């Protein structure tokens, strides 16, 4: 694989460490920062396809404070270990899970809102689609810093390792249709804050795929979060508006949740 000395950090200043979830943390060196590492786990060329896009995508979508940006890769004389921004607390729904009540402020709430949705506007700006923006694809600092993943990267059926179904992500004209645009990811970031709001909860439980179909084509709706504002549960409707050019934008949410922010005790 050819050398980017833009990027390539030499292999003796990667000391690895303990799995995450091929993801371990890491320590890069005079001065040591923790990072996360990604590498092949026996793999199919196309695992490694999969990878270096991954890496490239990184490359060409830029720095920002709300996603995982890359921070350098072995690539010379070994197998590639991708480096990016180590998240200490997890992913979105973990972290919202475990400060339940027997914590988050309101205003803590609105605020990791607000981060997403900028992390979004962002990678909208660069052109980027998510295709699958959910809570679990949201990474938590020590700073408690929102940051966003799996923005460089179908059954149904499949769940995740939690009990889940992604299908409950995903907007009408992209489940029926396979359209996929920043619009049907605002949708996405609809179902997003509900989980903000639910502290974590899952989405339509006990629903199996196809009553999920039932209910979208009925044009059904989430109940509103008990610690939810009908203001942000208003800005929950208007992220799943059946007509996607009616739907707000990043820009606009980000407007909207800054203001929000602000007046949210
Ligand atoms: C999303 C997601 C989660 C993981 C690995 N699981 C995990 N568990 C606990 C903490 C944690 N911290 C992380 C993970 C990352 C991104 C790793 C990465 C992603 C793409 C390319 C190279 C490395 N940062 N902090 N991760 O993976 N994804």
């Amino acid at each position: 694989l050819p050398e980017d000395p833009r990027w390539e950090l030499p292999r003796d200043r990667l000391v690895l460490g303990k799995p995450l979830g091929q993801v371990v943390l890491a320590e890069a060196i005079n001065r040591v920062t923790k990072v996360a590492v990604k590498m092949l786990k026996d793999a199919t060329e196309k695992d490694l396809s999969d990878l270096i896009s991954e890496m490239e995508m990184m490359k060409m979508i830029g720095k920002h404070k709300n996603i995982i940006n890359l921070l350098g890769a072995c690539t010379q004389d070994g197998p590639l270990y991708v480096i990016v921004e180590y998240a200490s607390k997890g992913n979105l729904r973990e972290y919202l899970q475990a400060r339940r009540p027997p914590q988050l402020s309101s205003k803590d709430l609105v605020s990791c809102a607000y981060q997403v949705a900028r992390g979004m506007e962002y990678l909208a700006s660069k052109k980027c689609i998510h295709r699958d923006l959910a809570a679990r694809n949201v990474l938590v600092t020590e700073d408690n810093v929102m940051k966003i993943a799996d923005f460089g990267l179908i059954d149904y059926y499949k769940k995740t390792t939690n009990g889940r179904l992604p299908v409950k992500w995903m907007a009408p004209e992209a489940l029926f249709d396979r359209i996929y645009t920043h619009q049907s990811d605002v949708w996405s970031f609809g179902v997003l804050l509900w989980e903000i709001f639910t502290l974590g909860g899952s989405p339509y439980p006990g629903v199996p795929v196809e009553e999920l179909f039932k209910l979208l084509k009925e044009g059904h709706r989430m109940d509103k979060p008990s610690n939810c504002t009908n203001e942000l549960y208003m800005m929950m409707r208007d992220c799943w508006h059946a007509v996607p050019s009616q739907r707000p934008t990043f820009k606009q949410l980000v407007e909207d949740l800054d203001r929000i922010v602000a007046l949210t005790s």
